[PDB]
């Protein structure tokens, strides 16, 4: 029925998570309850966005004094208007360049706009298809613990990448437990 993955997914991932995702489905027409494997990768690509974003201020980590500038904007989550504004406003600020799709994130110490991949395949060829489909910098993460960036980018240090990519091979191994893993696999387009 599709049950065993939804409630999977409301006790992998915090409620602001679940809430945003299901936000974004009802808004597209999308049950949870039926389109289940959509719903864990909308929360899983939530929660990759906040992660990359947690701690980081300038340039430098915490884990909150008042003089300190986030790194990053945090695009995804918003709905299309909201995203665009938030874009807009970037770009008075810092004249960078707008870009053409919305990303999911934008450094203010790199000054660039962030594409997050995440995915069940191999990681190399999402990138490349995401390389294909777009000046905004893409980072992959996959759920093997697999990570891809432009020009061999990484943008964050090695143990907020680890964080990220342990948190998706902990994802994968829970669900592989249940056997929902190969099932969440297959539902990706693409081989
Ligand atoms: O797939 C991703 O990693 C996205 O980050 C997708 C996204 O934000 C989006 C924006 C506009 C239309 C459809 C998807
Ligand atoms: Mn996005
Ligand atoms: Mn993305």
């Amino acid at each position: 029925s599709g049950m065993a993955m939804e409630d999977f997914v409301r006790q992998c991932f915090n409620p602001m998570i679940v809430e945003l995702a299901e936000k974004a489905m009802k808004e597209y027409g999308e049950d949870p309850k039926i389109e289940t494997n959509k719903f864990a990768a909308i929360c899983t690509h939530l929660e990759v966005c906040f992660m990359y974003s947690d701690f980081h201020f300038i340039s430098i980590i915490v884990e909150p004094n008042a003089l300190l500038k986030h790194r990053f904007e945090i695009i995804e989550g918003r709905d299309r208007i909201m995203a665009w504004t938030v874009v807009n406003s970037i770009c008075n600020t810092t004249g960078v360049e707008k870009p053409k799709f919305l990303p999911d994130l934008y450094d203010y110490k790199e000054n660039r706009f962030i594409e997050i991949g995440v995915t069940r395949r191999e990681v190399h060829i999402y990138y490349l298809e995401k390389a294909n489909k777009i000046k905004t910098h893409i980072h992959i993460f996959s759920f093997t613990g697999e990570e891809m960036a432009t020009k061999a980018d990484y943008t964050l240090d090695e143990e907020s990448r680890a964080r990220i990519k342990t948190r998706l091979f902990t994802i994968r191994q829970e669900m592989a437990s249940r056997s929902l893993w190969d099932s969440f696999r297959q539902s990706e387009r693409g081989e």
